[PDB]
């Protein structure tokens, strides 16, 4: 009965911890009824009417009533429990609410509904946040209904709860972070190396220096090592924001839990099968290669034993369950298994494979260096013109009508090459390779340059040299070659660059800073965390097993002990503004600036797939962030004066990417068009940008033939036993010359897991709850982008299916460029953008 309190139904939906990561040993079940009694409390808080101090008035302490079991639509292993409070008309509007855990284990809190028929008839609460034991925090739980505010027009009663609780994800900047803590801080990356273990593993520390600069990364707090004080010691667990690690309730869809399985479990159950001989050392043949996916590969017993019960592990490979492993088919070879060998294939992959943006438009013959002749010897470029198969053009027609271009790593891998060449198995030339774009809108490949630095007293009396094309003989043995040396550089740049360094590093600062300064409340908050999805944990992973001094890439690419910190080098050009597509394609000279043009720029290459598919996409999301930003928004000013976004972008930038904060090209964000730009331009990197540089990995680099990860030897001379090889067992001179069998099968694993997408994946145009916001303007403009996304999936069908594009869409492999699909299925599957980097 009512006295001065009448009562509010509603119904909170939450998730026992043994549905989000189960193990036998892990359901420690203590089933609903559990959560009775006085178990949980929950409080709600007005968000109309203040206390004595201007913050909202508190209601009592509510403890769940029952198990409600009355709509279907209530899934993945959720559970709806029924609660009424007291709270009369007097209290006001609820906006908010606090909640006590008193229970041992923590659980996933989903929602909070109050179906308060009166005002708007229904309050919605999406919180998707596990709540621990209550003794574990020092401020309790709050969380608030679904609305949208700038800082100026967030309720009077609120504003203190807003702020304090952007105080507390800040944390204070010292302290071991633990499990349950959700603090959002930066730090360097002195986490890399293991000094303590060995001094062969010491690394250098990457950001804050002007040797080292690179963006920061998320504070984990562990302490100094033993024998270094500027490198954190070493734990079992990288931390992140509780709430950045959300569990899987299918196993299977964990897959960033597979790279810490495979360094420290898998690798080394290879290893034996090798030591111990039972299997041979080396690939033989082409052949051996292709084995891996048919027949398979035959491993000892035990090694097949370790590998087969793993979760996320045991999805990459098919068994007998006793002696065979068989990895998937790569879509490179599905149609022809030779095709990869192909020079139009070889150059078509520039501009529609694994890493289809680093070419460049040549403007002038020759290529020009800018490195310093006196510390690499004579830079100048020793094609010539007149040695080029243009298909009849002299080299001034193709340079005036821009059909030339080319894929420099010369400049990029130059002041390597020596500390590189010097380790035991690890050679490697700085390459570079010219483009001519044919009158039939293809691309073929026409010289490559293999340079090596020259200093006074080198040992080495190898040189530097110019290879053709070349269909028969040694010389079609050595053009080949000449194509593995620069799909090494390239498969290293993509690695470390185009994937790690723009896409994963590059975004961990905005996450970071979005949650210490936009509150949850924030319109801009809500526009950009959904790109942000596992980024901070698949980091943290990558920082423990991927990047690690002696991880999975230390271990599996040229480069060694010096991948990371060439990432650092190349760190010291990166613009943010040239992220934007439009700004990067005119930056590389592979399309001009045309106001009369849809996209604004004008493609000189008309077919160039992931370029035209992803202006689709860019314009996509820039109609939506266009229509966003104004509801929120009316004028420049109002943009000024937010608090929050200001300080948000003062921190991204001068702490986040602190190392640049000295560049002139930092957007401001005094404007709307200021705000657009900056919003665009992160959501780009998170979906688009990475989907294009991350799904084609197994696709394309599943045969180890066509994406390379190291080379092992230069070119031999000709009177030593390794050139008659060449003359006599090309297979073999080539796989001499590429990654080892033993790294191949570590390698191919990873990129098996990178390229997969769990089920649970949350897509570009999708979000993973349906009230996100009440607004129901954003919602509808939200509905408007899902549409033309779908809109633009079947333009793509269309350019897939016409015959006119095959030669760049599809190519002699015959794999239809479906990286900038919007949608897919789960799997190993060559398409689908997800919202976020979240593998
Ligand atoms: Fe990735």
């Amino acid at each position: 009965m009512f006295s001065a309190g009448h009562k509010i139904k509603g119904t909170v939906v939450l998730m026992p911890k043994n549905e989000l990561e189960v193990n036998p040993d892990g359901s420690a079940v203590d089933n609903l009824n559990a959560f009775l009694g006085r178990s949980v409390s929950l409080q709600l808080i007005s968000a109309t009417k203040a206390d004595a101090h201007g913050k909202g008035k508190v209601g009592k302490d509510t403890f769940l009533e029952g198990i409600n079991t009355s709509l279907p639509t209530l899934g993945a292993g959720e559970s709806a429990f029924n609660i009424h409070f007291e709270w009369d008309g007097s209290m006001g509007i609820p906006g908010a609410f606090y909640i006590k855990n008193y229970m041992q284990v923590e659980f996933f809190l989903k929602s909070l509904t109050l179906e308060a028929i009166s005002n708007q008839g229904t309050i919605r609460f999406v919180c998707n946040s596990w709540v621990y034991n209550t003794k574990l925090y020092k401020s309790v739980r709050i969380f608030f209904a679904n609305h949208t505010y700038v800082p100026s027009e967030t309720p009077a009663p609120l504003v203190s709860y807003r702020e304090e609780e952007l105080k507390s994800l800040r944390g204070n900047g010292t302290g071991e972070r633990k499990e349950y803590d959700r603090i959002y801080d930066y730090d360097v990356y002195n986490d890399l190396g293991n000094p303590d273990k060995s001094e062969k593993l010491a690394r250098p520390v990457l950001g804050g220096s002007s040797t080292f600069p690179y963006p920061r990364r998320g504070r984990t707090g562990r302490g100094p090592t033993v024998t270094d004080p500027n490198t954190e010691k070493q734990g079992e667990v990288f931390y992140v924001p509780r709430d950045e690690n959300l569990g899987h309730l299918k196993s299977k869809d964990a897959l960033e839990i597979g790279t810490k399985s495979l360094s420290q479990i898998v690798q080394p159950a290879f290893e034996s099968a090798f030591d111990l001989k039972s299997t041979p050392i080396e690939f033989h043949s082409f052949q051996d290669v292709h084995d891996l996916y048919e027949g398979g590969i035959k491993l000892p017993r035990d090694v097949i034993s370790t590998i087969i019960p793993l979760p996320v592990i045991k999805e990459l490979y098919r068994t007998d369950g006793q002696h065979i492993l068989k990895f998937p088919q790569p879509h490179v070879v599905q149609v022809s298994q030779s095709a990869w060998m192909t020079d139009e294939e070889f150059a078509r992959e520039m501009i529609a494979g694994v890493n289809p943006c680093v070419i460049r438009g040549l403007e002038e013959f020759p290529p020009k260096s800018n490195l310093d002749p006196a510390i690499y010897g004579d830079q100048s470029s020793k094609i010539t013109a007149d040695s080029l198969d243009l298909d009849g053009y002299t080299m001034d027609e193709a340079l005036g009508s821009r059909r030339l271009f080319m894929l420099d790593y010369h400049d990029i891998f130059m002041p390597y090459v020596r500390q590189i060449n010097q380790l035991n198995s690890a050679k490697t030339y700085a390459t570079r390779t010219i483009l001519f774009l044919r009158e039939d809108g293809t691309l073929k490949p026409v010289a490559i340059e293999l340079s090596l630095p020259h200093s006074a007293g080198d040992l080495s009396a190898a040189v530097s040299q110019v290879v053709l094309p070349a269909k028969e003989g040694v010389e079609s043995t050595i053009w080949l070659l000449a194509k593995a040396y620069v799909i090494v550089n390239d498969s290293c740049y993509h690695q470390l660059m185009s994937h790690w360094l723009n896409t994963h590093a590059a975004m961990e600062p905005f996450v970071i800073a979005t949650h210490r300064h936009l509150s949850v409340l924030h319109p801009i908050y809500k526009l950009l965390t959904p790109h942000y999805r596992n980024n901070m944990n698949i980091n943290a992973l990558a920082r423990q097993s991927l990047i690690n001094a002696n991880g999975i890439i230390e271990t599996t690419f040229l480069p060694s002990k010096y991948s990371v910190e060439m990432s650092s080098a190349v760190y010291k050009n990166w613009v943010f503004t040239d992220q934007a597509l439009p700004a990067d394609l005119i930056k590389r000279g592979v399309a001009i600036k045309d106001p009369s043009t849809p996209h604004g720029v004008r493609l000189l290459i008309e077919d160039y797939p992931y370029a035209a598919d992803g202006l689709e996409i860019w314009a996509a999301i820039k109609t939506w962030v266009q229509e966003y930003v104004p509801l929120y928004y009316a004028r420049d000013d109002d943009v000024k004066n937010d608090s929050e976004l200001q300080h948000w972008w003062k921190e991204a930038v001068e702490k986040g990417h602190g190392d640049l904060k000295d560049k002139p090209w930092w957007p401001k964000l005094q404007t709307l068009e200021d705000l657009v730009e900056v919003c665009l331009i992160i959501i780009w990197i998170a979906s688009a940008l990475h989907a294009a540089v991350n799904f084609g990995q197994y696709p394309y680099g599943g045969l180890i033939m066509n994406r390379p990860t190291a080379s092992r030897r230069l070119l031999p001379e000709k009177g030593t036993p390794e050139y008659e090889e060449m003359i006599n067992n090309h297979e073999k001179a080539y796989l001499r010359t590429i990654t080892s069998k033993l790294p191949t099968l570590i390698s191919l694993s990873v990129i098996e897991i990178l390229s997969t997408h769990a089920s649970d994946e949350v897509y570009l145009g999708q979000r993973d709850n349906p009230h996100w916001t009440s607004d129901s303007k954003a919602l509808q403009a939200f509905q408007k982008f899902g549409n033309k996304l779908k809109e633009i999936e079947e333009k793509l069908v269309r350019r897939n299916n016409d015959p006119s594009l095959q030669g760049n869409r599809l190519g002699p492999v015959q794999l239809p460029y479906t990286l900038l699909y919007p949608s897919s299925e789960e799997g190993l599957t060559f398409r689908g953008i997800p919202n976020s980097i979240s593998i």
